[PDB]
């Protein structure tokens, strides 16, 4: 890993603490980093550090590396988790990201369902969706395809800012081998644009498909997509026209928008730009 000047962070100035989570990918822990906020070199900030597990594979490592490289290339945006730095020298690779205090969106929404712990308002639901649309409109503008959009891969900060995260599978628009059999083999199927598999391509319109599943997750307050449908049956059902039902209490308009995101023809789905303008409208006209 060639030493990167801007980004390296002293390994003796970081103190690891409580675990946060532990997938097949690696593990993430809470940590104190003193001086990661240059210029406030006095002050020690809560951060999350993502690293490998004792049972890591060569592919685990190069994935963590990639996720780090991707984060460097996309700018600061309000609705994207920021990389704060990395320890890459003389010890385990540590990728230091900004800490969200309220966890992932799926657990956040589940925790504040109506009791039959701060219940979600309809405007709050539309607000998350809008925020995430602005995040993705930014990403798409940066030539980045995320490819792993899902409620579990969003973070919620202390002031309820929605932060797109988990760049483990994200790529530059130009860094996907169209048409090869193994391309897109590692995308979660229930969140995946059909053309990702049938055609072995991936574009911003593919991310729109995923965005649509994300919406559904949001309006079911963190439900599981296609319930009672196994992954091995799914695409046969999608080619036949099946699409998830309208969540309770989500509006006809919002449901038309989900459906639009699940159009079989990529170009017929909204753009992120269109989703932002539409959600901007629904949000404001709610408040009034
Ligand atoms: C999309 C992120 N993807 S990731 O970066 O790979 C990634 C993958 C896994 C974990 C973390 C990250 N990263 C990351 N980065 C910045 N901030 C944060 N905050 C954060 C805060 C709380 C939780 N939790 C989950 C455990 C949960 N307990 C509830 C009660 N039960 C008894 C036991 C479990 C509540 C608190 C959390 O876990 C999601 C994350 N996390």
């Amino acid at each position: 890993l060639p030493e990167d000047p801007k980004w390296e962070f002293p390994r003796d100035k970081l103190t690891l603490g409580k675990p946060l989570g532990e997938g097949c990918f690696g593990q993430v822990v809470m940590a104190e980093a003193v001086g990661i906020d240059k210029d406030k070199p006095k002050e020690a900030v809560t951060v999350a550090v993502k690293m490998l597990k004792d049972d890591a594979t060569e592919k685990d490592l190069s994935d963590l590396v990639s996720e780090m490289e991707m984060m460097k290339m996309i700018g600061k945006h309000k609705n994207i988790i920021n990389l704060l730095g990395a320890c890459t020298q003389d010890g385990p690779l540590y990728v230091i990201v900004e800490y969200a205090s309220k966890g992932n969106l799926r657990e956040y929404l589940r925790a504040r369902r109506p009791p039959g712990e701060e219940q979600m308002t309809f405007k709050d639901l539309v607000s998350c969706t809008y925020q995430l649309a602005r995040g993705m409109e930014y990403l798409a503008s940066q030539k980045c395809i995320h490819r792993d959009l899902a409620a579990r891969n969003v973070l919620v900060t202390e002031n309820n800012v929605m932060k797109i995260a988990d760049f483990g599978l994200a790529r530059d628009i130009n860094n996907i081998d169209y048409y090869k059999k193994t391309t897109n083999g590692r995308l979660p199927v229930k969140w995946m644009a059909p053309e990702a598999l049938f055609d072995r391509v991936y574009t911003h319109q593919s991310d729109v498909w995923s965005f649509g599943v994300l919406m559904w997750e949001i309006f079911t307050l963190g439900g599981s997509p296609y319930p009672g449908i196994p992954v091995e049956e799914l695409f046969k059902l999608l080619k036949e026209g099946h699409r998830m039902d309208k969540p309770a209490n989500c509006t006809n308009e919002l449901y038309m928008m989900m459906r639009d995101c699940w159009h079989a023809v990529p170009s017929q789905r909204p753009t992120f730009k269109q989703l932002v303008e539409d959600l901007d409208r629904i949000l404001t006209l709610t408040t009034n």
